[PDB]
């Protein structure tokens, strides 16, 4: 009778985070869902969210569905397998945890089928997602089959600049890419101390273009690198549109935008 409702729709959004596509809401938010076996069967889970739902007590298990051939029909029924399910709610119905992830538990064993005992997830990413010392990156956007992202970082006088950017472009991480670009820019805010150069290393016509580019975009006192990736198709649809809001945030936030 507080925040039921915030815990919900965030273990919605964290059973999203784990498995969306597995996953499906017949309610906006809460409410009513249904599951489908992690594995990626066939066999849905119908189950209601009543006014008592995990904080209170627990999720309703309303029904089950399941596309079946006349070789395993006659081990499980619909009901059946919602009477199993129910005993492992009890489970689920005095623990801190909401159900999702508890009852699986249950439901992996009893349910049967194991592949393998082993996991591999995926972790191989070219576009950046984490964050860096100084330096605050976060714009990775996409292209057909390309990849385009930058970086940058708020700076202080050239030593700065130069040390962080050094270092960054012959990282070996930034070294991966088909062509690297970078601009840096030191302008006193008050002051006549400013120091200013040019690059060139990934592809020369960006380098001057680059220097002009952050000259117009109305900004100064820190630095950005542009890197051009090679990936999928389209990499994600999520990819670009998404993270573009985010990196929007990011590039402004470092002193792009002031």
């Amino acid at each position: 009778m507080d925040d039921d409702h915030e815990q919900l729709v965030e273990e919605l959004e964290a059973v999203e985070a784990i498995y969306p596509d597995l996953l499906s809401k017949k309610q906006e938010d809460g409410s009513i869902i249904v599951v489908k076996v992690p594995q990626h069967e066939y066999m849905t889970l119908q189950i209601s969210f009543p006014t008592h739902y995990p904080s209170e007590e627990a999720p309703n298990v309303i029904e089950v569905g399941v596309c079946t051939s006349l070789a395993k029909r006659d081990l499980y029924d619909t009901k059946y397998l919602q009477h199993l399910f129910q005993e492992v709610m009890d489970s689920v119905f005095h623990r801190g945890s909401v159900c999702l992830f508890d009852f699986l538990t249950e439901l992996d064993g009893v349910l049967y089928v194991e592949p393998e005992e082993e996991t591999e997830p995926v972790q191989q990413s070219d576009i950046p997602t984490d964050p860096f010392e100084g330096w605050t990156a976060s714009d990775p956007i996409t292209d057909r089959g390309s990849t385009f992202m930058a970086f940058a970082a708020h700076v202080t006088s050239e030593e700065q600049a130069f040390a962080m950017l050094d270092l960054l472009k012959t990282d070996s991480k930034m070294r991966k890419a088909n062509h690297v670009m970078s601009a840096w820019r030191i302008k006193q805010d008050g002051s006549a101390a400013t120091y200013q150069d040019s690059d060139d290393d990934g592809e020369t016509a960006a380098g001057s273009r680059m220097l002009h580019l952050i000259t117009i975009m109305d900004v100064w006192n820190v630095i950005v690198v542009v890197a051009r990736w090679f990936g999928g198709a389209h990499i994600g649809p999520d990819r670009f549109k998404h993270i573009n809001s985010t990196a929007r945030e990011a590039v402004v936030r470092a002193g792009f935008d002031s």
